[PDB]
């Protein structure tokens, strides 16, 4: 369904916010 | 349908905070 | 109709999140 | 309605994380 | 209603998140 | 009722969020 | 009910958020 | 149901991004 479909999409751009934090932690580690 | 569209546009803001958050492992690499 | 419009104003404001973290990248470039 | 009304007010709230996160901005360029 | 109630609960939340980031530009200016 | 029950649980969440926050300006501060 | 109790996950997932945060004030302090 | 899971895949990536800010925490540290 639809809405199922546009809460997936919610949940993939918190993966990429999750992602783009994993590089902040790996340039501080730099 | 309206709602789903919205869900959609709240989806493509956080892929907007991501974004911004990569500029900042970027920012603090430099 | 009200419920959609209220999710749009939801996103608006992420993405102005998203533009405030873009000004905290170029401070730290800076 | 009453739901749209507090979707309006979590839109406001989020609005304000944005500018609290403008102001971090303009701390880290100071 | 109790679901807007909880919501306006949401906001204040995020509301409180504000506040707490505005003490951390605080701390950073000083 | 419960779907109420659990946003109030999610307000709960975003509070201890704020308060670790807080602990972040008090930690900068110091 | 099924809906509830992954609303329950949510908030037990921005717990989650506020104990890492309080990691960040615990290593910031150090 | 189609939104329980779709909820339970937001409390997901929530959870990933916990994980993030636990690195970042370890990156201050060292």
């Amino acid at each position: 369904g639809e809405i199922a479909q546009a809460l997936k999409e919610i949940a993939k751009a918190l993966k990429e916010i999750a992602w783009a934090k994993k590089e902040i932690a790996q340039a501080l580690k730099g």
